[PDB]
C-alpha cells in the first residue's frame, strides 16, 4: 500500500479517497490526515460525492517514517513541516497545488466566501486527479 497523508486536510483526504476510487486503485492506496470536520464543508463536500469526515489528529514524529508522502495545502505548512522533517524523509514533503495544472494557485485558501468552501474542493479535485496520474507512473518528482 502507498501511504498518503494530508496536513482544509480533510477535505483533501476525501477528495483523494473519492479520486483513488474513481481509478480502482483502492486496494492500492490509503489517505490519512492530521494537523470533527466544519459542518459546512461536511455539507458542501458531500453534495459533490465527498465524505468528509475525519477525526482532527495532530501529525506525530512516525508520521515522517511510516507515509510514503505528505502533502501541505500552503505554503506555511509546507517549511513548518520541512522544519519538522527528519532529514532523511525530507524528500517525502510535497505541496498540494503543485499538483494544479488547470486551477493557477499557490495555496489552498482558507474559505472565508461560502463559494470559498466550493473553491477549496476545486482546486483539490484538480490537484489530487492529477497527484493520482503522477503516483501511478512512478516516484514523485519536484
Amino acid at each position: 500500500s502507498m501511504k498518503l497523508l494530508f496536513v482544509r486536510s480533510p477535505a483533501a483526504e476525501a477528495v483523494m479517497k473519492k479520486v483513488i476510487q474513481n481509478h480502482h486503485l483502492t486496494e492500492k492506496y490509503i489517505c490519512d490526515s492530521a494537523g470533527q470536520a466544519d459542518s459546512r464543508m461536511r455539507k458542501v463536500g458531500k453534495s459533490r460525492g465527498y465524505q468528509v469526515d475525519s477525526i482532527s489528529r495532530p501529525v506525530v514524529s512516525s508520521d515522517f517514517k511510516n507515509f510514503d508522502y505528505i502533502f501541505a495545502m500552503d505554503n506555511d505548512n509546507y517549511y513548518e513541516l520541512l522544519d519538522r522533517c527528519p532529514e532523511q524523509y525530507k524528500q517525502k514533503i510535497f505541496k498540494m497545488v503543485d499538483f494544479c495544472t488547470t486551477i493557477k494557485t499557490t495555496e489552498v485558501p482558507d474559505p472565508y466566501g461560502e463559494k470559498g468552501f466550493h473553491r477549496v474542493i476545486d482546486i483539490l479535485e484538480d490537484a489530487c486527479e492529477n497527484l493520482i496520474i503522477k503516483l501511478e507512473e512512478g516516484k514523485l518528482i519536484n
